[PDB]
């Protein structure tokens, strides 16, 4: 019935915990030692953190809860507004958006999308080939000039070129340092007026490239059906209406970093768990030269990349690149049949905590071990959470997967890797989490390429 919670700091509750650069990682570490549920409290703020599949599965009961939008949510709405990630569930904006975007993100857009998703995952296998002997690759700094690249090709037809740079798209910088500008500003002196102007030609960088993609897009002799085109064009079903271009712009800020960063985590992930288990990288490896017998993969033979997939579950198990999602008490209500709540008070999911609850997976819940995943219908509900709940779930999830499942299976086809550093896993978060400085070695198949 008493609702557990760590230790307080007097007028600063419980923040100075997350004093550090990895605050989820220091969460994970509080529930570890307090179990299930934790109220934590900040100045004017209660949060209670969900850890087990009993109360998270309450939690997504959307007759009770709704999608909350939490402090740092509320936050990065000064960047993205009103788009799909950062409004209210009754915000009028999100369901006429949700309504107009949906169509492109089905199991027929993403037929659609599928030759301009090997376009860039052939660059990328081009770009290792291409690496002399004893040259090595850092690998979320390629899988993010991948997932990038793929998103503002499939969704908008622009080009990020990232494979023809040596550093991050200027796109990318500046959002990174116009953010964490905003973290700083919180806390107007002569030295600051540096700031703010990285900050201010920071917002023009960003605000150039959406009026580019929207200009190139008028401008073109189009034969162009995608994200972009839903977003200028399409029309609400409800009121027949299509989006107001403040909204639009909103929308493809949040589209382009949502495309691209937890994709980039995943795959990141995934390739670090494979070399660190060389039994489980044979085994996929095996499946990937099985099926992908053509040059360049098809839509059908991605969707055969069976155990391609269980090993993307798996990396998300352990490490679900967004790994928070927080939920709002519509009334009150009695959770778990022990803690009552009050209307409006936050929940917050942590993902990778949940994924780890001995009641569902068994002791062994650090190990990695794909086959978890082979009868779907074995996993119970509200377990397995990485795209978030209900009506408020990811939209782009099978974008996602399908993209890292195509690209991960060129990797095995093509090129045997090698831990060579003996890589120490150092979780970087950001938006997303990442392995930071996470490095190997590939070496070529020698197996040709189509076009
Ligand atoms: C492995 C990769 C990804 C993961 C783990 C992931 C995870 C999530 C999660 C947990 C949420 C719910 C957030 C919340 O409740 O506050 C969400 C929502 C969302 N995601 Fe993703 N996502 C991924 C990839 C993508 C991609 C590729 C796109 C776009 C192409 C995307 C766009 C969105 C959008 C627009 C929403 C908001 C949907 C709505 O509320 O209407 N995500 N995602
Ligand atoms: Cl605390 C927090 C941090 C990051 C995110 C999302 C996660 N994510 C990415 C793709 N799908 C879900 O990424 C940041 C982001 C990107 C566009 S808008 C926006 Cl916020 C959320 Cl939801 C909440």
């Amino acid at each position: 019935k008493e609702m557990p919670q760590p230790k307080t700091f007097g007028e600063l509750k419980n923040l100075p915990l997350l004093n550090t650069d990895k605050p989820v990682q220091a969460l994970m570490k509080i529930a570890d030692e307090l179990g299930e549920i934790f109220k934590f409290e900040a100045p004017g703020r209660v949060t209670r953190y969900l850890s087990s599949q009993r109360l998270i599965k309450e939690a997504c009961d959307e007759s009770r809860f709704d999608k909350n939008l939490s402090q740092a949510l509320k936050f990065v709405r000064d960047f993205f507004g009103d788009g799909l990630v950062t409004s209210w569930t009754h915000e009028k904006n999100w369901k006429k958006a949700h309504n107009i975007l949906l169509p492109s993100f089905s199991q027929q857009a993403m037929k659609g999308y599928h030759a301009m998703m090997v376009d860039i995952a052939v660059q990328l296998v081009q770009k290792w080939e291409r690496l002399n002997a004893d040259e090595h690759i850092e690998v979320p700094e390629d899988m993010t000039r991948l997932t990038l690249d793929t998103i503002g090709l499939c969704g908008f037809n622009y080009r990020f070129n990232s494979f023809y740079r040596d550093q991050p798209h200027p796109f990318i910088t500046s959002m990174v340092r116009a953010l964490d500008e905003a973290m700083n500003k919180l806390q107007d002196d002569p030295a600051y007026d540096e700031n703010k102007r990285q900050f201010q030609e920071d917002i023009k960088v960003m605000n150039d490239l959406v009026d580019k993609i929207i200009a190139d897009r008028k401008a073109s002799g189009e034969q162009s059906d995608d994200l972009l085109t839903h977003m200028l064009n399409g029309k609400d079903p409800e009121t027949g209406e299509p989006l107001d271009d403040e909204n639009i712009r909103y929308q493809i800020i949040t589209f382009l970093i949502a495309g691209h960063e937890t994709t980039s985590g995943l795959l990141s992930f995934a390739l670090y768990f494979l070399v660190k288990n060389p039994h489980v990288l044979q085994k996929a490896a095996e499946e990937a030269a099985r099926v992908l017998v053509d040059p360049v993969p098809s839509y059908k033979q991605v969707k055969q990349l069976k155990y391609v997939g269980m090993v993307l579950n798996e990396a998300l198990r352990l490490w679900p690149t967004a790994p928070a999602f927080s939920l709002y008490a519509k009334e009150d209500t009695v959770l778990g049949g022990e803690y009552p709540l009050e209307k409006g008070d936050e929940l917050m999911v942590l993902i990778p905590q949940l994924h780890r609850d001995k009641t569902i997976w068994g002791d062994d819940v650090e190990e990695f071990r794909p086959e978890r995943f082979e009868n779907p219908s074995a996993i119970p509900q509200h377990a397995f959470k990485p795209f978030g709940n209900g009506q408020r779930a990811c939209i782009g999830q099978q974008f996602a997967l399908h993209e890292a499942t195509l690209v991960l299976g060129m990797m095995l086809k093509h090129f045997d890797f090698e831990d060579h550093t003996n890589y120490e896993l150092d979780i970087k978060e950001t938006l997303t989490l990442k392995p930071e400085g996470f490095v190997v070695k590939a070496k070529s198949k020698k197996i040709p390429l189509g076009g």
